[PDB]
């Protein structure tokens, strides 16, 4: 049981050992397409690639490659697409994926610039009056509105297939205070954000998988999905004791490498899930409490 295991690990200060064990047991599948010479400029990080078996394929005869993985959690019955922060030359590909996969929401866990470097291209319009057109994939993107909070922003975007003139509303959930290789300020601020994404309906099975990304698409992105999947599993069975966090993380890693980067991000996952369990099991006060502690106002 997670809570007992958590204290058992904290007591013996063995998170590093526990975390390394996961790395040692993680699935190792080929990433041949990602390593093809022609795709070199489509990858942000040389050592972070999507496995061939679970990679998202763009629907274009030219090059169907994009650094993005479909994490399909069979038992939990929820899917996510984890991808790297789009590059100046892959923003059109990024949105093409969102369209073809019928995604309703996009979760961004990083900032365009962090530690003085560009960890993600400016792939969405910052001003209503200046919409964006991706000529290579023939898509139009317009900012419709945005709700700015203290540590996160929610934007309503309109994505249009210039080819068919069809349009869709895309919700953009932007967590702006989660440091690279770091953890959220507190379980409360993280859960407050997750529940926001959840309440939008973006994770519903009626929609395509939500797109989740940070810079590499595995650290913060992995932490986010692991916590959400664990809470979902627990929610399906209304039994917090039935969830094996490490086991779920390993199953997730069968679809994309390196999910969760530091021992602390893993430790934070336990923290978020344990606290989230309160809501799952009937506590209708914790949500408001998280909102308070988050200081989003
Ligand atoms: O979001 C965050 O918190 C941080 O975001 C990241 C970065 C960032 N910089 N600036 N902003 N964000 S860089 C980065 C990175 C790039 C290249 C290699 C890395 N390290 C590797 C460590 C070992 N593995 S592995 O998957 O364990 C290898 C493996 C594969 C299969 C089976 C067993 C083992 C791959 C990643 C890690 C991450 Br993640």
């Amino acid at each position: 049981e997670m809570e007992k295991e958590f204290e058992q690990i904290d007591k013996s200060g063995s998170w590093a050992a526990i975390y390394q064990d996961i790395r040692h047991e993680a699935s190792d599948f080929p990433c041949r397409v990602a390593k093809l010479p022609k795709n070199k400029n489509r990858n942000r990080y040389r050592d972070v690639s999507p496995f061939d078996h679970s990679r998202i394929k763009l629907h274009q005869e030219d090059n169907d490659y994009i650094n993005a993985s479909l994490i399909k959690m069979e038992e939990a019955q929820r899917s996510y697409i984890l991808t790297q922060g789009p590059l100046p030359n892959t923003c059109g590909h990024f949105w093409e994926m969102v369209w073809e996969q019928k995604s309703r929401g996009v979760v961004m866990l990083n900032r365009v610039m962090e530690k003085g470097s560009l960890k993600c291209a400016q792939y969405w319009p910052q001003k209503e009056e200046k919409e964006m057109i991706f000529e290579d994939t023939n898509l139009k993107l317009t900012l419709i509105s945005e709700d700015i909070k203290s540590y996160y922003t929610v934007r309503q975007l309109e994505l249009e297939n210039l080819t068919t003139q069809e349009t869709r509303e895309i919700l953009h959930f932007h967590y702006t205070t989660w440091p690279d290789f770091g953890v959220p300020e507190s379980p409360a601020s993280f859960l407050n954000f997750l529940f926001k994404v959840r309440e939008s309906g973006s994770l519903s099975p009626e929609h395509g998988p939500v797109v989740v990304h940070c810079s590499a698409g595995i650290g913060r992105s992995g932490t986010f999905c692991l916590a959400d999947t664990c809470l979902l599993l627990m929610d399906k069975r209304k039994d917090p004791s039935s969830v094996d966090i490490k086991k779920v993380l390993l199953d997730m890693r069968k679809f994309r490498m390196g999910l969760i980067q530091t021992a602390d991000q893993l430790r934070f996952s336990y923290l978020a899930v344990i606290e989230g369990a309160k809501f799952i099991m009937g506590d209708s006060s914790v949500q408001d409490q998280w909102k308070e502690l988050s200081h989003e106002d």
